[PDB]
């Protein structure tokens, strides 16, 4: 029977990106696509092994595709989150990653309802700058230890942002509905944060959910419909046996469906959620990010 394979290719601009493609993958039924962003130091194999997400693609047939951030485009391969010229449509590596996803769309059998982008640290930053710029393209982010869009606009604001969070996440969630331009629409959002994160301090996370409540209120249809805040309207406990405690935040929209989510990992650092000691940057003692991003996105197609 079919294997599957995790091979590379680069994009017509030159940008590099391995692609999982499951064994359950034939042609003859479009699947989602996952694009996952590595973090700062971070390369595609280095992130396929600590999220161990190309397991959950095997499992439920989805593609993964990771775009890689080369040390020429930042000394420490962190996505330029923090660079205006790489956080708006059609310039830089939005649109570069953008193209990842086209070109993956031109030679794959892809669900263009089933697009989603995450990514941890530098990646996670740089997912919530893909649904503000591309909420035409992805149905909804994953953000693992990220930023609000536009946390900073540079690099010595940046390092501020890390420790003391981005502005007001009003403002931001208005210039990111403004980046979405002539694209709108709702971009549900599921969050992870370490409540011991000394690198990209927590209050990150938190302002990440309020400034997507901010722009999902303004991207939804309807003047007196399909609004949302930042108020969690349930807050479920989570355990992992033998690991750490979290706290689960649902966010529900007017209409009650929960459009974004956010999970505290308690004492986890910056690394991502779960996964693997084969990958840097990864805390197995924490719930398990891949898979409950996969959830997520599942339940949340264009």
């Amino acid at each position: 029977g079919p294997a599957g394979q995790f091979i590379r290719d680069t994009a017509p601009d030159g940008r590099v990106y391995k692609l999982y493609i499951p064994s359950g993958y034939n042609g003859s039924t479009p699947l989602p696509l996952v694009v996952m962003l590595h973090g700062c130091t971070q390369n595609p194999d280095d992130f396929a092994a600590g999220t161990e997400m190309n397991v959950y693609a095997e499992q439920n047939n989805f593609l993964v595709a990771y775009p890689e951030q080369p040390s020429s485009a930042n000394l420490n391969k962190c996505w330029n989150w923090f660079d205006s010229n790489h956080q708006s449509r059609g310039r830089g590596e939005p649109a570069s990653i953008a193209g990842v996803v086209e070109d993956v769309k031109r030679n794959y059998s892809v669900d263009s309802r089933r697009v989603y982008a995450a990514g941890l640290s530098a990646g996670g930053a740089m997912s919530v700058i893909m649904g503000a710029t591309y909420p035409d393209v992805f149905a909804a982010i994953g953000v693992g230890s990220g930023l609000e869009y536009k946390a900073a606009t540079s690099m010595t604001s940046a390092y501020m942002a890390m420790i003391n969070g981005g502005p007001d996440p009003v403002q931001q969630g208005n210039l990111a509905y403004q980046a979405m331009g002539s694209h709108a629409r709702v971009v549900p959002v599921i969050v992870f944060h370490g409540t011991s994160d000394y690198t990209v301090y927590p209050v990150n996370g938190h302002q990440v959910i309020s400034q997507w409540a901010q722009t999902n209120d303004r991207a939804g249809d309807g003047v007196d419909n399909n609004h949302i805040d930042d108020q969690a309207d349930v807050t479920m406990n989570g355990s992992v046996p033998n690991g750490r405690t979290y706290t689960r935040y649902l966010y529900k929209d007017q209409n009650g469906n929960v459009v974004m989510e956010k999970i505290m990992v308690n004492g986890m650092g910056h690394a991502w959620s779960g996964g693997s000691t084969a990958g840097t940057y990864t805390d197995p003692a924490g719930p398990e990010a891949s898979s409950m991003m996969w959830s997520f996105f599942v339940n949340h197609p264009k």
